[PDB]
Order: C-alpha cells, then structure tokens, then sequence
C-alpha cells in the first residue's frame, strides 16, 4: 500500500497527491477518483509515449474509488517558475515553449487534444524538461484520418480561445495553440492578459485594438510579441498553426542559458 504525504493540487476533474510506497519509499503522484470520464482518461493515458508528456504507470480500482499512478515531477510545475509581474528569463521561456510545442505536436499527431493547457498542467522533471499532464479533459479530435469538431465548452477562462465562447462547433488544434500563446504570455510577463477573450472584456478589446504599449505586452520584447500577435488571432482559421510557429523568428532565435 501507499502513504498519501500531501496534495499536489486539483485537476480539471479530481485530486492529485504525493504518495510514498510503504515498502519501497518510491514517491509517485496518484490521482484518486470517486465514470464514463475516468474510463476515457485512463485509455488516453495508455496511448501516451513522449518525453514532453507525463509518464503513466497504471491504475487500480476499489469500489467507490479509483487510483491513477503517474511519474512524480521532481521539478514541480511551470506555474511555480513564473515570478508574478516579472515572468522568467526569455531563454528559459523559449526552451519551455520549444518543449510545450514538441508535446502538443505529439498529442495532435495521435489525434488527441488536451483542452486545458496552462502552467498548472505543465510539470518539470529533475533536468527541467517540461511534461504535459492532466488528461482529465483530453479527447479524440481525429480518428481514421477524419477530423471531428468539438462542441463542448471546457478548460480555463483566461486560457480559452474566443471561438470556444462563441461557436457551437470549432476545430480542436487552434484552441490548444491559443492556450500555448497565453502560457507564453505568462512566462514572459508574469501576468495573464485578460479574464476571458470576450468583447465584454476591456483588456481583450485593447489587444484587438493593438494597444501593446499597455501591460502585459509592454513587458514583452518585440520578437516574442510578434509571435504572440500571430497566436492570439481571434479568427481560428487565420490563427498561426504549429508548423508556422516552428518558422517564427523568435522561435528560431539563439538565446543564452
Ligand atoms: C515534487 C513536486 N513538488 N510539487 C510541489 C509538485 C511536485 N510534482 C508533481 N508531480 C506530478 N506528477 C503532478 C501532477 C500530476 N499529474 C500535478 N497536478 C496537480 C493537479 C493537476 C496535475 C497536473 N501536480 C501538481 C504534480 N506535481
Ligand atoms: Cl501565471
Ligand atoms: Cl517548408
């Protein structure tokens, strides 16, 4: 059995605890759940094989409760590397963004959308490699080479793409690209640009009107800001795709550790 030493946090659907093995002292992260939902999460977790996606060990159920076993991320979360109102050194932000894109390209290539990318769900191993965690909202958007549109609102309001608040159905990939742009903003400014990307929200209107002399944008060097101008495009069909992010000037800029 296992000893639950502390809560690491709450996911989109449940709890996550630091569990220490009573016989081994091996420290792991365990998600303990009370349905159709967890059946789906486990199945997605089983598909995952990438250096920038969290390691799933396996699962155990006992009546009113089911247990999900994951690689403990010894570096904790990206959230804890963001200094409020400051962010982090631009070279650490670019490296983490390179790794986030590697993880998202992997997921999209196996037809999976994460749907809740934010710094809380991005963990760091002992060598500060980024791992995309929390598959509680993840779903299939491509099967047998056929795309299906999403038609369900979920995620986290400051990270969600505007089409998810406006369209009955929308493409999965541009939504995950948007959330990656808000994560890049967070890493470079230590502040979220808006509560939600709605015309009711003045900070979002100011961005559409290009007032980049306001915060958080004025904290952001012109090169990464140019990338953010192509990611945070309201119309998903005009938003930059990952293959063109890989071509961006800042994305390809050599920066010093
Ligand atoms: C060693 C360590 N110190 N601290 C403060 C955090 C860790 N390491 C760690 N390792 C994980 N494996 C997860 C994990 C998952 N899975 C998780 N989460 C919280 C709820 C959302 C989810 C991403 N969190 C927060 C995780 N934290
Ligand atoms: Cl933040
Ligand atoms: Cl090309």
């Amino acid at each position: 059995d296992w000893d639950l030493v502390q809560t690491l946090g709450e996911g989109a659907y449940g709890e996550v605890q630091l569990a220490v093995n009573r016989v081994t002292e091996e420290a792991v992260a365990v998600k303990i759940v009370d349905p159709e939902n967890i059946k789906k999460e486990i199945c997605i977790l089983k598909m995952l094989n990438h250096e920038n996606v969290i390691k799933f060990y396996g699962h155990r159920r006992e009546g009113n409760i089911q247990y999900l076993f994951m690689e403990l991320a010894s570096g904790g979360s990206l959230f804890d590397r963001i200094e409020p109102d400051i962010g982090m050194p631009e070279p650490d932000a670019q490296r983490f963004f390179h790794q986030l894109m590697a993880g998202v390209v992997y997921l999209h290539g196996i037809g999976i959308t994460h749907r809740d990318i934010k710094p809380h769900n991005l963990l760091l191993d002992e060598r500060d490699n980024l791992k995309i965690a929390d598959y509680s909202l993840a779903t299939v958007f491509r099967y047998n080479n056929r795309e299906r549109l999403l038609n369900k609102m979920c995620g986290t309001l400051p990270y969600v793409a505007p089409e998810l608040l406006k369209r009955r159905e929308f493409h999965a990939e541009p939504v995950d690209v948007w959330s990656c742009g808000i994560v890049l903003t967070a890493m470079l400014a230590g502040e979220l640009p808006w509560d939600q990307p709605s015309d009711s929200c003045q900070e979002y209107s100011d961005w559409k009107e290009k007032k980049t002399y306001l915060n958080p944008w004025k904290k952001i060097d012109s090169a990464p800001l140019a990338l953010l101008h192509k990611i945070l495009v309201e119309n998903p069909s005009a938003r930059i795709t990952i293959p063109d992010i890989k071509k961006d000037r800042w994305y390809n800029k050599p920066l010093k550790k």
